[PDB]
């Protein structure tokens, strides 16, 4: 909350922008310890070759979705954190002894943005959509042929995941609006 | 408790309700991770069938109740939180430099109304009802034929879901109330 | 502590009422994760049959003791939450432009009794007795016939039942020592 | 810390038997979670007889150690929390409008000696000694003839029983010596 | 934060480190007690020996990548701890009562850089690069002939392990340029 | 860090000592729930014999290492606790009404050194070193002939092991150079 504020920020940082972050972390929160948490324990898979239950997964699950969203919310908030000691560095220097601060506050918007945008291509790049099966083959090594095995709480996982996307995608466009409503300002 | 005092709120909205906010929280933390901790993992199938445990539990709960319950108080609470940040902006701004805070308040109160109403259909249209059944029938692929499961816990279940869906309703009818007030109030 | 203040409250309200609220929270929380943590787990049945551990004990722990005690409390403590938010309105309005404040505070001692009463009434409704059984004898569908189950710690679960019931009822007695005192004066 | 002193504590109700309580309390939290956690989990008995194991623990655990010691911490820090309450009672009342705080001081350390005697009383009549075996043998029914049962952390559990009976022995010492210093003082 | 401030510090560390650091902090809270959490658990070996699982897993992980980060963390940390007490014990002294100040900043920024390094040159030294395989081939004793065995989530520890590796090579480089922007100003 | 304040302290007693110290509950924190969690449970031993598990670990490990380390941290900053009781003890009297402070300042560095030196003999005298063993051999009652059982992790504790050994030596040596400082000097 505090680290979202600045004197060039208007309604939309000041205020939407924030409680949108706070809802994404609450969401995380209640969602990542228990529905996430069983994810390699109850998959089950129809064979009995050892270790094919350890390489099934990993081929179909690389990254698990909850610490992608955790990563993609450190990033997002970074940017703020950076404007936010710059300030303090800067009215500590001039106690001591536009203009810069529109640059920085301006290079953060830009940079949430490329952060937004980034995380969910990965997203897509890696799970080619929002709905997780129910069922998976897989056949790499040790695997005989091909194995069937079964995702744990696959419906649970879909409500989430088109949850965080779609808060994601507004983040986006609030960020996109307040980085037009400085730029129009400026120049006209 | 503090994102529930506004100069506009009556009695209802200062006491009533945050006590019930209140209620409904503890209700739920004492509730979450002792009633619902072992959902999956003692849902018991009377079969041999590899992954019939994963599909059967996936079929018959789709999003468990206390993952509802945590995104409706979310939901419900981000109104509140959204008028009190627009008290902080316009008091700085007014500072610096009826009316606009009567219709923030006023809409924040139809937002929650909504919101409330939203989540209690939900839950019918997917549980039809607060009775959690002892035993489910399943015959979801791979499940041959028809599957008997039980579930755990189902009566301790229903009596913390009579417990949410009857302070839902009560919260309804008091936001109701206000609305109410607010408007006969300003009209007459 | 802070929530069990007010202007007409007796030595009896401020210190010894104030003291068993905080015996009762401490020994739930040494004796809810360790001594209830796995009531159903630890629940051994004499049989074969799948779902019948269920079944079994579902039938005969419908609500856990742990969680009716901490119902209870939170039941027990929501008058005196609404007295104090009704004193800082009231104090509130006072400023800015016996009595009402006596009626209050004597309503919120009768609720508490009320509550008291009601939840031990349910205890023995539901467990007849504090006595913690050793064996329970199960017949309910899917059970063949009828079988022996075997229950977690009987033993503790009834020494600190007995607590929780004799603090219960001390609570009772000097909730009504209070109510007595004030209706006395008043009309004396 | 705070709830310690008062002004007829000398040096020895100030300094010592503070710090030996801050000893005793952390004492038990890093021995609780980890020590005791798996004591029926670890619990292993020579048998095929389905309910041997529940009813074998229960007959020589009919209270855990951590659990006692956890209820005579809260017995024997009671009186000193009720002195605090009435302090700030007495000091408010004062200055709205030896002596009474002498007789509660002494009355305090009183019922700090009899609570200490007695919790290690039950503790010899419930355990017989600080020596915790490696084999139980029980004959209690469902068991046939005699079982041969294994304890977990015997050593270790044993070391622990006699570091908390040694600073409660110490504790009682202390308290012994503080009445008597103020009882003599007093009289002569 | 406030252990990262000094009179001498310039723009890179006051601001670019403090972030990087409280960066990797971030990182690896979400991604310890869950990524590694299974490391033992789910390592599983194709064998029917007693034994060899334990003998295999420690003797490809000798120190688990999440403690090595930890204790890199704790150690670049100290230096910078180091100097927040000398500030504090001179500034409380010359009150009761370049320069010292400027030496031990220096000395402080010369110890990261060489924790910083002597870390991931233990980590290249102990697990040869940052990929982690999905198969280990282990024939200690008692393992019969050469037994497979199968790491549990090796893609998603080899992505966190590129992550730690680039920040940590990231932060070597600030505090050089730190290093030499201090011994060349003060030589010209 | 405020428990390790006196008028008397050198600047080793304010920084070096209180960074150590921290340094070890540091180290201790993130080693102790993950490398020592699983000790007893991940002991594998190659027997059928019922109760062999628990003998063995018991016999081998009578105390678990990280407890050991505990109980030490607890010990040598006691009489740092109970030094500052003192003072604030001293401080009132005075206020309400070399020398004390100096021989009890003196007396509690004595202390240290004394528990520092025990717990380390302890460790020696019990474990025989700081190198854990792969394989222990056990022939205690009720295991037959002589059992073959298989540690946990047993190179990254003995890595553990060594740090913590390592650092209380050098604390011992700190403390008795603190201890030779204000002798000397009070001396010549
Ligand atoms: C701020 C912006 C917020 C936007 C929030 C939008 C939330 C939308 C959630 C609804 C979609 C979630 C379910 C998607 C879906 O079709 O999943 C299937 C389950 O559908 C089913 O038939 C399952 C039962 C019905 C759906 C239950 C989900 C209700 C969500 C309510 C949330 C409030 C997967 O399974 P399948 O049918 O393909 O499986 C059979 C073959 N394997
Ligand atoms: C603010 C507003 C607060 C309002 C609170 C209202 C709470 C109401 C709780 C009572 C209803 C809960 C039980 C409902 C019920 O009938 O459940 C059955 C168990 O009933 C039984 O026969 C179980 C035993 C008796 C009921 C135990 C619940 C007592 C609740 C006390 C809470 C305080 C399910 O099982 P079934 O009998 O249909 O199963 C056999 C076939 N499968
Ligand atoms: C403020 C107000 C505070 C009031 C506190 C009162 C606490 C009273 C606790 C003592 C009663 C608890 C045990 C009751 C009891 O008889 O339980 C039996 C165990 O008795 C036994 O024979 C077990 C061993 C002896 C009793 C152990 C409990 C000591 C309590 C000390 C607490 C301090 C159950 O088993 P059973 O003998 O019927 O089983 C064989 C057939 N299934
Ligand atoms: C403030 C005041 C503080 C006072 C603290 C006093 C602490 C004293 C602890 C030492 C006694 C603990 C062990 C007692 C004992 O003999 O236990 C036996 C293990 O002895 C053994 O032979 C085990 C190995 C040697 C003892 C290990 C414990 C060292 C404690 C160091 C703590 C510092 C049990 O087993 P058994 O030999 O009878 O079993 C074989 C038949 N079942
Ligand atoms: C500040 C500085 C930040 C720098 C961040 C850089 C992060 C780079 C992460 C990408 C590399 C991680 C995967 C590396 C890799 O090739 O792993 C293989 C998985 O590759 C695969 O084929 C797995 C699927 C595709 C890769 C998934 C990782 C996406 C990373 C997105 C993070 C955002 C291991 O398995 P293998 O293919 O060799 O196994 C078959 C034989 N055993
Ligand atoms: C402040 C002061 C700080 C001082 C810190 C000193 C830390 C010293 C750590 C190095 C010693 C730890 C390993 C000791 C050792 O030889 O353990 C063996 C593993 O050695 C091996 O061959 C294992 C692989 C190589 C060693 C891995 C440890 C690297 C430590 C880096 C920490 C940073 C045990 O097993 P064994 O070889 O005898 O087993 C085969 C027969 N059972």
């Amino acid at each position: 909350v505090l680290g979202g504020v600045n004197k060039h920020s208007t309604s939309i940082g000041k205020i939407w922008l924030t409680v949108l972050f706070i809802f994404r972390i609450m969401i995380l929160v209640v969602a990542a310890e228990r529905v996430w948490g069983d994810e390699q324990q109850d998959f089950v898979c129809n064979t009995l070759q050892p270790g094919c239950r350890n390489v099934c997964y990993d081929h179909f699950f690389p990254i698990s979705h909850i610490r992608l969203w955790a990563l993609q919310l450190i990033f997002v908030s970074t940017p703020a954190l950076l404007v936010a000691m710059h300030v303090a560095y800067t009215r500590h220097e001039r106690k001591r002894r536009r203009g810069p601060l529109w640059w920085t506050y301006t290079c953060s918007i830009f940079f949430r943005i490329v952060f937004e945008a980034v995380f969910m291509y990965v997203f897509y790049y890696m799970y080619d959509g929002y709905q997780m099966p129910r069922l998976v083959k897989c056949d790499a090594w040790p695997c005989p042929n091909v194995v069937d095995c079964f995702v744990s709480r696959p419906t649970e996982k879909t409500t989430f995941t088109i949850f965080m996307l779609a808060v994601s995608g507004i983040c986006m466009m609030l960020n996109l609006a307040e980085l037009c409503y400085l730029v129009i300002k400026v120049c006209l």
